[PDB]
RNA sequence: UGCUUCGGCACAACUGUUAAAAUUGGAAAAAUACAGAGAAGAUUAGCAUGGCCCCUGCGCAAGGAUGACACGCAUAAAUCGAGAAAUGGUU
């Protein structure tokens, strides 16, 4: 079963990481863009 | 300073990016914290390509993580007509 999920798996799985960092450091830096809108008013 | 009919002539001819400043602004770096690496399973050699990306180098070398980046994540609708049927107006 072990085998086979990482058969499942890596038969899958094409993309890399950093694109998980993108979204989240997106909504990060919009996150900080806020607070200092924020700040402003 | 010559020459002087001693009256005067002659010669010589325009420095300074002008600061001992004043601002004035833009800069690499340092720490901090962030976060922290190609290829397809993993681990790994690279050589490229493209350019409003550079750095080191005397460089038409070589290197910088294959220097980096890009590299697609294609929520890139790459999109629509054929026909029967059937229903709607009108006679
Ligand atoms: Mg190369
Ligand atoms: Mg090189
Ligand atoms: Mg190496
Ligand atoms: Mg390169």
């Amino acid at each position: 079963k072990e085998m086979l999920s990482e058969a499942r798996a890596r038969l899958a799985n094409t993309r890399g990481k950093k694109a998980k960092r993108k979204a989240r450091e997106k909504q990060l830096e919009e996150a900080r863009r806020l607070a200092q809108l924020q700040k402003k008013r």
